[PDB]
């Protein structure tokens, strides 16, 4: 249950195993010959659009890399006679307009033999909204490529749609790894054994938690994720504001997953105060405390390095932590889950693995060479089936239960029901008026855990 080693590995081993149970003609029809979503058709049709390619950094399955730039990456070496470049990234980063998606995390790892890169991508931002790719590199500089090739829209075709598959390529690896398995489910898991192992079952909080938590390499990147997992990154205004993606109204993610952090926020304050009256009784719960340590510590492997807490010594110390723990089982595993048919169903703009090593220049990039590296109708197609199998249930707020009694919470509950319909109806309005709706956090949509 720890994120050690180790424990890591035997999740991978559990995941493929239930994987494996969709290895068959389980739901054939629905699938390989049934309707696909209306998204997903409309990405069949615009995949190798540059702007769909960028679009999905924002809004697409994993809304998680993306970042406005500060500085240039130092990856990212320019050789000489590419001045236009330079004064272009440069002309961007002088006006807030330049952003990166970084794959650095898969630097180094190797993968029935599959090839893995580390790309990073730089994309500007116009006035628009709309976000338009200026530069892939493919694998980051060592020792003995100083200057990896820098593939351009301009460059021949079938160079830059080969450069931008890679790319997807390696956004299927972060998402399903780092953000998807470990972000959400094995964070999931901490949670949910230190709940049952810290608090007894009348304890507040354990009420509280609990309708939202019952119940190679891979290895390499799954244990480089957990490594860098911080706090800040699970949190969205934390992580929406250190990665700069405030004040951008076509962030749809962004904007919905900060407008759930507020209900959900509003609604954690409303049962704690009720409970913990004053920062003294927060202080002095042991239970509570060991609680804490035991997720921090023990459960995500010493994360207090990595903005974790070890004790809670306010009423805002805890709701902000509690806030995490449900929108981490609810919102983000619904945000990044729910797209995987719409996304990763036409296969070409996500492809599961790479056959080929990546091109270490712009030259001799043919249709061989492209469908030699993107995978086969196998993998494509079991692709295809564990995306649909992923993306009846008890949707988040609507536990139909009672662990607490009294009016006062039921008050509570009944505000964050209020809320929760206020974005909906707010979410479905907006989404009417867009060729390109985002629907992976309408509240109605979010089940109350993960499953
Ligand atoms: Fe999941």
């Amino acid at each position: 249950w720890t994120l050690k080693a180790g424990a890591l590995e035997m999740a991978l081993k559990r995941v493929y195993t239930l994987l494996s149970s969709w290895n068959c003609l389980e739901d054939f029809d629905q699938i390989f010959w049934g309707q696909k979503s209306a998204l997903a058709e409309k990405v069949r049709q615009c995949w190798q659009d540059d702007e769909l390619f960028s679009y999905q950094f924002l809004n697409g399955a994993n809304p998680m890399l993306l970042r406005r730039s500060t500085s240039l990456p130092s990856r990212l070496v320019l050789p000489s006679g590419m001045e236009e470049l330079r004064a272009q990234l440069e002309k961007e980063l002088q006006n807030g307009s330049l952003f990166e998606a970084d794959f650095i995390l898969l630097d180094g790892i190797p993968a029935e033999k599959q090839y893995l890169a580390a790309p990073l991508v730089m994309l500007k931002m116009e006035p628009n909204g709309k976000l338009q790719p200026m530069v892939i590199q493919i694998q980051p500089p060592n020792p003995s490529s100083p200057t990896p090739t820098l593939f351009l829209p301009s460059d021949p075709p079938l160079a830059w749609l080969l450069a931008k598959s890679w790319v997807r390529n390696s956004d299927f690896q972060l998402h399903e790894i780092q953000y998807h398995l470990l972000n959400t489910h094995l964070v999931a898991e901490v949670i949910a054994v230190a709940t049952m192992r810290c608090l007894p079952g009348l304890h507040p909080i354990f009420k509280f938690l609990i309708p939202h938590i019952r119940y190679g390499g891979h290895v390499q990147l799954l244990r480089r994720a957990a490594a860098q997992l911080t706090y800040c990154s699970l949190c969205p205004p934390d992580d929406l504001a250190d990665r700069g993606l405030l004040g951008l109204p076509g962030a749809l993610y962004a904007h919905d997953a900060l407008r759930l952090w507020e209900i959900i926020a509003r609604y954690v304050e409303g049962i704690v105060h009720l409970f913990y009256q004053r920062d003294d009784i927060v202080k002095g719960d042991p239970e509570l405390q060991a609680w804490c340590r035991e997720i921090t510590e023990v459960g995500l492997c010493q994360a207090q390095d990595r903005g974790f807490p070890v004790s809670f010594q306010s009423q805002s110390q805890l709701c902000h932590f509690l806030t995490m723990c449900v929108f981490t089982c609810t919102a983000q595993h619904a945000a990044i889950n729910q797209g995987q048919l719409d996304w990763y169903a036409w296969v070409p703009n996500a492809p599961c693995t790479m056959r080929m090593p990546p091109p270490t220049t712009k030259e001799d990039v043919t249709m061989a060479t492209v469908m030699g590296s993107l995978p086969d109708v196998r993998q494509a197609c079991l692709q295809m089936a564990i995306s649909w199998h992923l993306s009846d249930m008890v949707p988040l707020g609507h536990h139909k239960e009672k662990y607490f009694s009294g009016p006062k919470p039921k008050a509570v509950l009944n505000q964050f029901r209020t809320d929760l319909e206020k974005l909906e109806k707010e979410i479905t309005a907006r989404n009417e008026q867009l060729d390109w709706p985002y629907e992976y956090l309408k509240p109605s949509c979010i089940e109350n855990s993960v499953t």
